[PDB]
């Protein structure tokens, strides 16, 4: 039956926290290849910048539909410093990707909480892909600490992104 | 040789506008299914969206890389109201496109007031797709002038939207 | 190990829901085509009818066999008054959906209050679908709102059961 | 011309009985699997069961469409014990399909004396498949009088419901 | 975020048990077949030990890496009596499958009171596999209780175990 | 004619030294992973593990079956230090290899002290694979020696376990 | 009507550069390979030459046939010191693209002061053509500050000239 105003609530600062988050990183893509070079690096991070913005942000959008829970568009996103190097860019990724995860368990625990069955199943969708999407970041980081060659490591990462 | 830069804010602009505008379309998609039950006008909007975040976005960015133009990532945008009805929604989704064909000129006349011909280039682009996308747009206000049967417009726009 | 005494009340119940729900949805199918002359209309409540005397009992069978519930079969329908006109018709059939989302509600959350995780995993799927068919009924209402046209809707309906 | 209101009563028995007796196997089906141990002496009576709730039902409703004849759905159905081996349960549904022929060929007897040859046709796949299934049903029977095997019958079900 | 130790080491342990498991039945395979003469028993009982020694103990180990949870092997298992007939080797396999739906049952309890969500989606595989091995075993088990042949079972496994 | 004691034995034990190497070396290739970084070589050890877990005791469990020697169960295996880097991880299990060789060495010289011609036919294989499982766990410890460059190692052993 | 002899001093010049530069890349493509030892380097260099010494002339060649400008074949070049290095030899590249660009920028200038609207299209090509074959130059020159490895980097061309 009614919708949760705290489930609402919870995942529409997650549908901001995703379109935020892919603006972020189409722009840390184009640093990736243009200031540091490392072109199949920015191909990784568009890829997870443009799951950010589409599906993550989608499955939210069309469970609304369903349910009655309002849509809100509220966006506010400024690139002002980027990470001093390839390394510091995609650990900052990582950083973020940990974030989600901890967002998703509070919905995750909160829609328990509410008894809303039907959100914590929405929600079992991003409780796995919060890790997935972690561990292909995890395996860009650990190359920096494998090889000091750039273009080791980007060839590394072609046969990721392919 | 060396970047105009009334040329990269003005593509910076225009970055920011494409964002922000793909942000408001998804919203506006979104609506069109759950308030207005008119899923194909929907999907006649999301698609809009999609390309005003993707390849719209993507070409500056690109070409920034080719040229030394510097990205910059600045959104702010809020939807905080929304049209009455299915008309008036696809009405101001005009309004928008109208406005992108008055920005791309404007970008075209400084160009070539900067003697960038490499800038006049990229833009011709732009300056055809103002074009396509109002007239898309402009056929489907069209279908709202000419039945006053929901059922009957959402029947036509899928075989445009297909 | 031991089966709940609780789950196994609450499962026969929706094993009873679905039979007679199936047995009224194929008399409202009839009744579609014949007095309202909206065959595709019956065709999508026939459709319905079949999934609730279906899938939708038989994967509680099934599941009773692997943990030792015990099978109870008590039927009690008849079909006293039918709706008025077919808007009527589906609006009934979305207000018995609405009520299916709340029992399988109350099995989940009372799977969890016993510790029954099979019975909770089984029933996921159950969660999932309430939302589902309740949002397939919600698009043929959605239909009489947008048009005066019998045969026009009857031909959008078409399309959805395919 | 006119429905005889006769034939439209003996209908609608009949169109009760099949779903009551389709309830009934549908029981039978899992317990045959559950307790007795014989999934396939089950997926025989799933099968017979799904039979009676389907197109022995359907063509009369369809019938009905046709020819102006009102559609009753007024079910009662409990099944308060079950036979206590095997045997004793296909020889019980040997009995009720039994009891079909005599229901079918009181029908065909009525549409003479009404005159109503529409019925006497729609009738007939009615006459014919009373005895089929009897049939059908009567080769299994005869399984448990030539074997003291379980799993041999089992076997020899196999290929007669594949 | 970090790691729940409680979940670590319950999932060493759910380790630690299917690899055991999966040695206790590849002996009891090799049994089945040379003293009991019943090769495809000892062929369903093999397939059992390689699901046990392959994804139930791949998918922990797979898991940690992900999380961050710490890899344990200590493996003690002897086996020093077998059961004295096919019929109790099966029945012992089938009261450590029981055994293995009550592990995950205490896993999942705990993985929501620690609300460790990736744990509990992580273990819902577990929660079904268990009901499924367990079926699958009880199966075999119905077979010596519905004949005394021992080639009859074995054509009967042979079926299942394809 | 009849079984030798020696023989048995000395087959049980190395029934026994694949079972627990096999368990060592899927920990060692969760390490490889997880705390070194080098998937693919933890890729080449999960296979060596399967290869040690499976055929390597499948053959012997096998071959008692047609000759009449009893299979013993006795496993004990808990991995408490692991080597400090990969080159030792791989040289580790390269000394295991060559303690495999020795062993089998052992039981073809007691076949023939023994005139079990069959007993020295079954251990051919296995005098054969001592060599090659030793050569190709070589061809990874000489990748540490040859560069000092994670990733360029990581990238020959992908053309290794393909 | 009447052609520009402006312009056609512009395109005659533009011809020149192409023919020399053509013959200079072909020269630096034999040393890439034969002092250098960088095979693909000299590959992608000679690709470049083809480049000049083809369609950048004939594009040319052609036009002047359909318009009425006279062809003019004046050529003198030496190549008289070569780049100590590999790098440098792809910066001189570089270089040299760079002034592509900028004496296309010039012709795209005068043909719009000349008002020869003929001749701004045929030089858009040369407008586009000038970016990306410094962009493709620019990819190799990274290469070289990305990794100290001539193999690595030859290794990385091999995927661009294929
Ligand atoms: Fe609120
Ligand atoms: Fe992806
Ligand atoms: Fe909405
Ligand atoms: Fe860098
Ligand atoms: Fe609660
Ligand atoms: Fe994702
Ligand atoms: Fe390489
Ligand atoms: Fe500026
Ligand atoms: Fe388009
Ligand atoms: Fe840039
Ligand atoms: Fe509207
Ligand atoms: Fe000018
Ligand atoms: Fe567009
Ligand atoms: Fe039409
Ligand atoms: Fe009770
Ligand atoms: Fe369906
Ligand atoms: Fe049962
Ligand atoms: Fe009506
Ligand atoms: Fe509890
Ligand atoms: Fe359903
Ligand atoms: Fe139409
Ligand atoms: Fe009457
Ligand atoms: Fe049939
Ligand atoms: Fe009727
Ligand atoms: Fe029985
Ligand atoms: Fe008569
Ligand atoms: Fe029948
Ligand atoms: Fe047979
Ligand atoms: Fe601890
Ligand atoms: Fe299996
Ligand atoms: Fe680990
Ligand atoms: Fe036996
Ligand atoms: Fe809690
Ligand atoms: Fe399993
Ligand atoms: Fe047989
Ligand atoms: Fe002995
Ligand atoms: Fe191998
Ligand atoms: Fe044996
Ligand atoms: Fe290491
Ligand atoms: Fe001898
Ligand atoms: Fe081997
Ligand atoms: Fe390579
Ligand atoms: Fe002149
Ligand atoms: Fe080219
Ligand atoms: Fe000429
Ligand atoms: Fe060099
Ligand atoms: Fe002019
Ligand atoms: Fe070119």
């Amino acid at each position: 039956m009614q919708k949760s105003n705290k489930i609402n609530d919870a995942l529409n600062q997650h549908y901001k926290l995703n379109v935020e988050l892919g603006l972020v990183y189409a722009h840390y893509a184009h640093v990736a290849d243009d200031e540091f070079d490392m072109p199949y690096l920015g191909k990784f991070i568009q890829h997870l910048s443009e799951d950010k913005l589409g599906v993550h942000k989608e499955y939210i959008s069309d469970y609304f539909k369903r349910n009655g829970m309002k849509l809100k568009t509220d966006v506010s996103v400024a690139v002002k410093s980027i990470p001093s190097d390839a390394k510091a860019l995609i650990q900052e990724v990582y950083a973020r990707e940990n974030e989600v995860r901890d967002h998703v368990k509070a919905i995750a625990k909160l829609a328990l909480a509410e008894d809303d069955y039907e959100s914590f199943y929405f929600i079992q969708w991003y409780v796995r892909d919060g890790l997935k999407d972690l561990t292909e970041v995890d395996d860009v980081v650990k190359l920096f600490n494998s090889s000091n060659d750039k273009l080791i490591i980007e060839e590394t990462i072609k046969e990721m992104v392919e």
